[PDB]
């Protein structure tokens, strides 16, 4: 079985490069950050342009959703988090102590926690009630390309330059491993699978990994894309079919079979990096994001 994505909306308004895209919790909306200092909100099913969300006085590199979907929480080279409330567009905190540009930022699944990363080498836990950094960790010896929390935000992992996967006990700030192959490219995104008992790894080798953590093992490789500049996020698939789903520096989303590792579906429609790819948590639709020489967000639905 393979999936029948097609475009249904192209979504343009941002005047630089897009960043990252990512769905509300509750299915309603797409954010959008950008090399412009723009957040955008787009309604998830018609494409509708919702309202642009203002404050950074430099580009915006990543953006998260909160668990109630009413906060988004944002990284920009300005070195600082701004968390926003949606609905009034009001900046609610301003999170002051990175030294370099904010690259990665999520919230936990409590929503009561931010964790980001920094082109300062460090990874940060936020309160996000207070605003106030709780750890900084010294987590890698290049810039931190991804943070993420595991299911139940108990775990936290992180990647960089320096070519390392680390996961950290997000109670202690303890690095509980460091997750090392035959060879260290540079890791340019990780996330745990839905289940958290797995890692996505990418590297700049034009591979994805998907990692048995707990083993320390390798589990599945992916191939056939481009990937040896930047930081594309991927993703796990899991409304239909299970999948996995990546941006390419030849300009096309990748889908691949996530079990057998074939690939099922490419998607052609950008005209420059898609850097970006997000999965809709109830319906089989996909949103993509391009950088400066196409600036669009493409919306595509499948029937599995
Ligand atoms: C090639 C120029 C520099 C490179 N720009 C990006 O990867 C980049 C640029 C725009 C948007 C996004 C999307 N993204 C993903 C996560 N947070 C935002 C990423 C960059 O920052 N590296 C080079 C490659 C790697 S591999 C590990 C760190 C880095 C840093």
């Amino acid at each position: 079985v393979k999936p029948n994505y097609a475009l249904k909306f192209t979504l343009a308004g941002h005047t630089k490069a897009v960043s990252s895209v990512k769905f509300s919790p509750n299915g309603e909306w797409l954010a959008s950050s950008s090399a412009d200092k723009l957040i955008k909100i787009w309604g998830a099913y018609d494409g509708k342009f919702e309202k642009t969300i203002s404050g950074h006085k430099l580009g915006i590199s990543d953006v998260a959703w909160s668990s109630d979907s009413n906060l988004l929480v944002s990284a920009s080279d300005d070195k600082t988090l701004k968390i926003w409330d949606v609905s009034s567009g009001k900046c609610l905190k301003t999170l002051k102590g990175h030294s370099n540009y904010v690259f990665c930022c999520n919230f936990n699944p409590q929503s009561n926690l931010i964790v980001s990363g920094s082109f300062d080498e460090s990874v940060r836990i936020w309160d996000v009630k207070t605003g106030k950094c709780l750890k900084t960790l010294p987590a890698h010896s290049d810039p931190v390309s991804a943070v993420h929390f595991n299911r139940d935000g108990s775990l936290i992992v992180s990647s960089s330059y320096d070519g390392l996967c680390r996961i950290w006990d997000t109670a202690s700030g303890q690095c509980l491993k460091t997750l090392i192959d035959d060879d260290n490219p540079p890791v340019s995104f990780v996330k745990f699978s839905p289940n958290g008992k797995y890692i996505l790894a990418a590297t700049l080798d034009n591979t994805l990994k998907l990692w048995d953590y707990s083993k320390g093992k390798c589990l599945k490789t992916y191939t056939g894309h481009k990937n040896e500049k930047y930081c594309i996020f991927a993703n796990f698939s899991v409304t239909g079919g299970k999948w996995i789903v990546s941006g390419s520096e030849d300009n096309l989303v990748y889908i691949w079979n996530l079990q057998t590792k074939e690939i099922v579906q490419k998607l052609q429609g950008h005209t420059d990096v898609v850097i970006s790819t997000a999965c809709h948590p109830t319906e089989n639709i996909i949103a993509s994001a391009a950088l400066e020489n196409d600036k669009t967000i493409k919306l595509w639905k499948s029937d599995c």
